């Protein structure tokens, strides 16, 4: 039994789980949260107890040393030496990181270089990896890239239709994201059906506050629907998903909106948010709907119409489809949006039996169906804890 | 019985008998690029000044009286589309208070296409489930589904959808926004890099021709062989996404310039597609029979050659002598 820490750093926040490996049992989470600034809290829980304290943190050193010390202050290490390894969530690898890599001085570097690629991101997550690396030396680490499963992309899949040089000099070019959530849910499909994922078409939906896709084939992610950044692809909370490019210059000369503007048009006002004009989150828009907001309805049959059309591109890439996933927060909870996704796809052989739906098992294809069609929790911490373990660990 | 097609720094005409159909211009029917959302037909002209309303939305075409008369809409076939096809996921109020929203182009040419393929093999077009693929220099997609329109790949404006001969189609916006901070790009500079600059163009540095393209691809050209397959897939992942909207495909049809012409364009969209029953006969493919697709196919393929002057002239036939 080896005892691995899963962290995630961000503007403001740091997210971290200890894991019992390999079996992958919880032994604590929590969250540090307006890390810099006043209401600044910190969460800890274990599978019994919760703690929660407000109180000053000035930066993300002072989060990484109330974490550390609360480990051996609430009884939960004997000591901070029992760790055997740290796993970093890391927003963008660029095409230099194809897998998780240990953590050595030059792919810190590499990671800085990508910065101009995630730059909300990237540093932060890299200052993650700096003060483990001060305050806890002798624990090896490892990077986790969200982007590192989709490198198998081909060509014909990841450029856009652009002059050549925007990807030869500026980098633009489809990168995807989810990648560590969409590798642990395929590979536990595969568990789940005793068949290696080399033998399976696999369309993955991860439905979360962010939403994206992703065409698994031959154990190796041939495409997926956010592109350049997060913000592409199917329409989600906040964020508008693909739409027609030209409404940007049109909407610059009309309403004279910055870049800045712009990104946060398309990030933070678009999505279930910007159509309902209820709420970013699915129960709330559900719920207005339900009492007769049309807009509300009509913003979630349009979420449920953009994967269906995302789903649609990737079997015909594919050749037909043998599962299809479901996961993230709405994926993994909403019987309804899964079976508005799943109507009338007859001509798959794909079709669900409802009451397996209504509980979400595993399971919710219906008898005679040809396409396996699961609902499966992620845990992208565990898939971070299994990438320490292969790289940090060997044995 | 004697019908002329006006097509509006040029002027281009034609005059038919029908139904047959056999200043600088010193029944009729003028072609006009955008109809809004207020003409969901063609229309006997009287109309003129709320088309000219809506230059705002095509400043380029609609402007440009001078000649009973009808105007045809290229927007028109798309106006039965379904809000979840033509409203995009951005606030509210972009649509209701400035009216962005996805219209569509091409709809005559589909519109022609699809009636032609139903009159070919003598049903209904409502009893269909067509996608029709109009590539030329312009390309667009058009789901038809009880004979009517139900999604087309073209949106606010005819940049976007699938790659074409200058113009990107569809890309993650959020290149847009970045390449505004990170090169000064004015908001002009960005329209003609999406229409002017891209496409078959951009990605070869060769042509905005496919034709050339395709011979430099096969002269060892890398970025042409690369353009080429890239088309292709925008248009397969288009397909794609009305297959699953209309739960099955009875019908696919080619038309424009490249569609009408290039067995090698046909034959790489129609790759692997037997879990659909599509599949193409490579002799009929060859010489871009009527129908191409192999007889133990279940989906029909047709190459079908558009003619938006003749299906303008029954137009006016219909609603200027009935
Ligand atoms: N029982 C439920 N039914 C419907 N929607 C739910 C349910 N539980 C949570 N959600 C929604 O799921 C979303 C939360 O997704 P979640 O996967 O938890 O996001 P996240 O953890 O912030 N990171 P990400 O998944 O990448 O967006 C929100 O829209 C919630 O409203
Ligand atoms: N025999 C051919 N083989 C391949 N491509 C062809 C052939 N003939 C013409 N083309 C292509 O036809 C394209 C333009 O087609 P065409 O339908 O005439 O466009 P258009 O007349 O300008 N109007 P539009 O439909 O909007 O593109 C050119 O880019 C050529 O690549």
């Amino acid at each position: 039994t080896y005892k691995i820490m899963a962290i995630n750093a961000g503007s403001s926040s740091l997210k971290f789980q200890l894991l019992n490996m390999p079996q992958g049992a919880l032994l604590c989470q929590g969250l540090i949260e307006r890390i810099g600034l006043p209401e600044a809290r910190f969460t800890l829980k274990t599978s019994a107890q919760k703690w929660q304290e407000t109180l000053p943190i000035a930066d993300h050193h002072e989060a990484v040393t109330l974490l550390l010390e609360a480990l051996t202050g609430r009884g939960i290490l004997s000591s901070l030496q029992e760790i055997d390894g740290v796993g970093h969530r890391v927003a963008h690898g660029g095409e230099r990181f194809k897998d998780a890599a240990l953590v050595c001085d030059d792919t810190l570097r590499e990671i800085e270089r990508l910065a101009e690629l995630a730059p909300l991101h990237n540093p932060v997550n890299a200052l993650g990896i700096r003060l483990f690396r001060q305050l806890l030396p002798a624990v090896p680490a490892v990077a986790v890239f969200d982007t590192a499963f989709h490198q198998t992309l081909a060509p014909e899949a990841w450029l856009y239709p652009l002059p050549w040089r925007y990807y030869a000099e500026l980098g633009i070019r489809r990168y995807g994201f989810h990648g560590t959530s969409h590798h642990y849910v395929s590979s536990a499909l595969a568990e789940k059906l005793g068949v290696p994922l080399s033998a399976l078409r696999v369309v993955s939906c991860h439905l979360g506050n962010g939403c994206s896709v992703c065409a698994i084939k031959g154990g190796q992610s041939v495409n997926t629907s956010m592109g350049f950044t997060p913000q592409s692809g199917v329409m989600m909370g906040t964020r508008s998903g693909d739409i027609d490019p030209s409404i940007l210059p049109w909407l610059v000369e009309k309403e004279g909106k910055s870049a800045q503007q712009l990104s946060q048009l398309l990030n933070n006002e678009s999505g279930l948010l910007g159509v309902s004009g209820v709420s970013s989150d699915y129960r709330d828009v559900e719920q207005a709907a339900d009492a007769g907001n049309e807009r509300a309805a009509l913003a979630l049959s349009l979420f449920a119409e953009r994967i269906r059309a995302t789903i649609g591109s990737y079997i015909m890439q594919m050749g037909g489809l043998d599962a299809l996933i479901f996961t993230g927060g709405i994926g993994e909870n909403s019987a309804r949006a899964r079976a508005a996704i799943c109507r009338n796809l007859h001509f798959l052989g794909l079709a669900l039996d409802d009451e397996k739906n209504q509980r979400s098992a595993t399971f919710i294809q219906a008898d005679n169906a040809l396409v396996k069609v699961a609902v499966i929790n992620t845990n992208e911490e565990l898939m971070i804890a299994r990438d320490v373990m292969r790289l940090a660990l060997p044995q």
